[PDB]
């Protein structure tokens, strides 16, 4: 595929990302749902206590076949109105 946004080189590379922000219970649900719909295989975000129970920093693993694909996947899981961010 060649769209210069979700697919171009067609090569699934390991993207070590960290979605840090507010502690969201649906974060792991959207992380595995958006990472599977775009890249083959199920993945999850390892949440860790960074500052408090209200704010959590998770490490999401993703094998997006394109560079910009992992960017849209982060927006799909981090679309909450609260502070959402990714490494």
């Amino acid at each position: 595929m060649k769209t210069k946004l979700n697919e171009l080189l067609e090569f699934p590379t390991p993207f070590t990302y960290k979605v840090m922000g507010q502690a969201l219970p649906e974060l792991v649900d959207q992380v595995v749902e958006v990472v599977q719909r775009h890249a083959p295989g199920d993945y999850t975000p390892t949440v860790k206590p960074s500052s408090k129970g209200n704010y959590h920093s998770v490490s999401i693993t993703i094998n997006a076949t394109h560079i910009e694909q992992v960017e849209t996947l982060y927006e799909e899981l981090g679309k909450i109105d609260i502070v959402r961010m990714v490494l």
